C-alpha cells in the first residue's frame, strides 16, 4: 500500500488550484495544460484529468503517442501534439480527432494523405519559427507552407484551426529576443490571414511568458511547468510568490543508520571523509531514480528535522547523510523534495545543487519510482 | 514494429559474448550478472536470460522487488538482493529462494521472523563495510552481528550462505583504498568463519575490480557494467581493448532539416548562434529520454556520415545540430549512441561529454524510449 524504499506523493489538489491560479492570470485567453513527458513526471492521465477538471479547455503533449494515450484513457476534449517524425499515426491522430501541427511540407503531404485514408478532415496547427530555431516553418518558407494549407483546406483534406510559435528566452525577463519574436509572430500571423487562414487560435505563450507578458496570450496560453508547482526560474520568483503550489514530494525510508569512526571514506571515490566519530544515514534513491548524480556533495535533504547535504557521490541507487550527533533509525522517513511551505527542500534547490533547471529535475524522477495520488477525484487517479 | 522517433536497440548477442569474455577473465571464480535498474537501462528480464544462457551462474539485483521481477518471469538460479529497508517483502523473497543480504541486526530480525511465516529457511548473506562506507556492517559492529547469525542459524530460522563487501575505488587503479579494503575484508571474513560461519561464496569485486584484480575474485565476481560492452573508466582503456561489446545503441529519426540564415539564434537561452546561412537539423530526444542537457553544445551525434555536435541547449524532448553545408532529410536516421568500432558516439563520449560516467549515460535512458531486442535466443525477448 505504500512504498518503502522511494516513493512519489502527488497532489492533485495543488494541480487543480494552480490551473486554477493560472486561468486568473489570462482572462481573456484559454489554458491548455501541457502533460507532455508524462506530466512533467507527475502521471500524465491522473493530471490531465484533474486539470481539464479544474478549467484547462486544451491539453498539449509532444509526441502523438502520448496524444493517443490520453485518448485511450477517454479523456475528451481538445488535444494537440507538436513533434512528429516521418511514418507517425498521422491516421490514427486524425480519426481520435487530435490537432496536429505542421512545421514543413513533408508533414502537410503525410497528413493530407492520411486524411485521405481516414475519410475525415484534419485539424491542422502551423507553427512559426519566429526565432527560436527548434522547430516550426522559416520566415522564408512561411509563403510556400501557407499556401500549400490553404490549398489543402480547399480539397477538404485539412482545416487550419490555429497559427503559433514558441519562445527562446522568455524565462529570462526584458531579454531582446521576447519582443522580436512577438513582432515577427504577429507579422507572420497576418500575412497568414491575409493569404486564407482563419484560425481558432492564436498562440505564443510558455509558462514564462504567460505569467509575465500578458501581451503573448492572446487566444491560447501553454502553461506545463507552472501548473505542476514549479517556477520557470528563480528570477521569476517562487512558487510561492508566483502563487502556485508544488504538486510533487519525493520521499524515501532510511535504510541504514551507523556510527563510523573519524577519517572513514564515504562512497564512491572517497570524495567525503568524516570530520569526527559521525552518524552516516543511507538514502534509498539514486540518479537510475532521478537524484543527478551532479548533485553530489550538494543535494539537500530533510531527514530527523534538519536539513542534511548529499555526504560524497550520488550512486545508482543510494546515496549516504551524515546526521552528525543527531540520530535516526532504519525506516524513518526523509524528504528529498516537497513544500517549501513545510520546511523541505525543493526542485529549484536541488536545480541548483545539481547545477541545472528545476524542468529536469521533476521531468527526470525514474519510473522505477512509484506515484502515489492525493486530491482531485477518486476516479482522476486510475 | 520500428519506433520513428528514438528507439534503443539492445543487441543480446553483445551480452552474451561479454559474460563470456568475463568468465574467461575470472576462471576460478563464479559470475554473477548484476541486473539492477532495468539491468542499466538494457531491460532486466531478457539481458538476465541472455546473461544466464552464456554462462552466468548468478543473478544480482538491488531491490526485492527487482529480484521478485526476475522471479515473476520464471527466471530460475541463485539471485540475491542487497538494497533493503524495515517493512520490505522479506517473505515473499524467502519463498521465492532469493539469497538477501544484511547489514544491521534490524534486517536480520526481520528476516528471521519472515522465515517463520514462510516456514522455511531464509538464505542470508553478511555484508561488512570494508571502507566503503555505505552499506554494510562497520568493524565495531561485526562482532555483534556475526554473533546474532550463527545464534539465527542454529534455530534453523537462517543460513548464512555468503559474507562480502563492495569496493570504493576499484575503478582508479592503485588507489591505497584498494589494498586497504581487500586486507579488511580477510580479516573480517576470517573472524567470521572461526565465529562458526561457513559460506558458499565470497565475494568484493564489481566490474573495474574483475578485470584488475585477479586477488580479489575469490569465489564470486558480481560485474554489472562490463556486461553491457561499456568500460567502467577510460583509465581502464575502452571496450575494445578490454574485448568487450557494446550492447546498446541509441537510434533517432529526424523530425525536420531546414535552412536558417547566418546570426539565427538556436533553441533555449540562445547559447547557439548561427556563423553563416546553414542547414540545422532537429533529434526528436531530449533530456526526458535520457539526452543529459548538462551535454547542451558538447553531445556527439552521428548524422549524414559525419557526427556533429548538439547547437546549443538541450531540451526536453529536443535539440537541434548544425549540418553545415551537408544536407539530410526528415526521417533520416541519426545515431546518438553505439558502437566506436563503427563509427559512432559511445556511451563513454557522452560521459565526457556531460562531464559524468559512462554508468550514469546508459541507465539514465527514459522508460519512454522503446527498446528494441536483437541476438540472443528468440524467447529472450518477451
Ligand atoms: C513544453 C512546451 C510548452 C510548455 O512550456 P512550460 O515552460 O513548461 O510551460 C509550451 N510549448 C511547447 C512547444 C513546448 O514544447
Ligand atoms: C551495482 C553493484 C555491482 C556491480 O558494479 P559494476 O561496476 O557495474 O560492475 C556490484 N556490487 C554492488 C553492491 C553493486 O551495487
Amino acid at each position: 500500500e505504500t512504498p518503502t524504499r522511494v516513493y512519489a506523493e502527488i497532489d492533485l489538489d495543488a494541480v487543480r488550484a494552480n490551473v486554477r491560479a493560472l486561468r486568473a492570470r489570462a482572462p481573456r485567453s484559454a489554458l491548455m495544460a501541457v502533460v507532455k513527458s508524462n506530466a512533467y513526471g507527475h502521471g500524465a492521465v491522473p493530471c490531465a484529468r484533474a486539470a481539464q477538471e479544474a478549467g484547462a479547455a486544451w491539453l498539449g503533449t509532444a509526441t502523438p503517442e502520448e496524444a493517443l494515450e490520453l485518448r485511450a484513457a477517454g479523456i475528451q476534449g481538445r488535444i494537440m501534439c507538436w513533434l512528429w517524425t516521418p511514418g507517425g499515426p498521422w491516421r490514427e491522430a486524425i480519426e481520435t480527432d487530435i490537432d496536429v501541427s505542421v512545421s514543413g511540407m513533408w508533414a502537410l503531404d503525410e497528413v493530407r494523405a492520411a486524411a485521405r485514408a481516414a475519410g475525415r478532415t484534419a485539424r491542422i496547427q502551423l507553427k512559426a519559427d519566429t526565432g527560436l530555431g527548434r522547430n516550426g516553418c522559416q520566415p522564408a518558407d512561411w509563403a510556400e507552407l501557407v499556401g500549400a494549407a490553404v490549398a489543402a483546406q480547399a480539397e477538404g483534406t485539412v482545416q487550419v484551426t490555429g497559427v503559433w510559435s514558441h519562445f527562446a528566452c522568455a524565462d529570462e525577463p526584458g531579454h531582446p529576443s521576447i519582443r522580436l519574436q512577438l513582432d515577427a509572430f504577429r507579422d507572420m500571423l497576418a500575412y497568414a490571414e491575409k493569404e486564407g487562414v482563419d484560425p481558432e487560435v492564436r498562440h505564443i505563450a510558455n509558462s514564462p511568458a504567460t505569467l509575465t507578458l500578458p501581451e503573448t496570450h492572446f487566444d491560447l496560453v501553454r502553461t506545463g511547468l507552472a501548473v505542476y508547482g514549479v517556477s520557470p526560474s528563480p528570477e521569476l520568483g517562487t512558487p510561492a510568490q508566483l502563487g502556485l503550489r508544488p504538486a510533487m514530494t519525493l520521499r524515501a525510508s532510511l535504510a541504514l543508520v551507523k556510527t563510523v569512526p573519524a577519517g572513514h571514506g564515504v562512497s564512491y571515490g572517497h570524495h567525503y571523509v568524516t570530520e569526527s566519530e559521525t552518524h552516516l544515514a543511507l538514502v534509498p534513491a539514486g540518479y537510475a531514480d532521478g537524484i543527478p548524480r551532479n548533485a553530489s556533495g550538494r543535494g539537500p535533504v530533510l531527514v530527523a528535522g534538519k536539513i542534511r547535504r548529499a555526504a560524497g557521490r550520488i550512486a545508482m541507487d543510494q546515496f549516504v547523510v551524515d546526521l552528525g550527533e543527531d540520530l535516526a533509525e532504519a525506516g524513518d522517513e526523509a524528504v528529498i523534495l516537497g513544500d517549501a511551505e513545510r520546511g523541505e527542500p525543493t526542485a529549484e534547490d536541488w536545480a541548483q545543487a545539481a547545477h541545472t533547471i528545476a524542468y529536469e529535475i521533476v521531468t527526470r524522477i525514474g519510473g522505477r519510482v512509484p506515484r502515489v495520488y492525493l486530491g482531485g477525484l477518486e476516479h482522476h487517479h486510475h
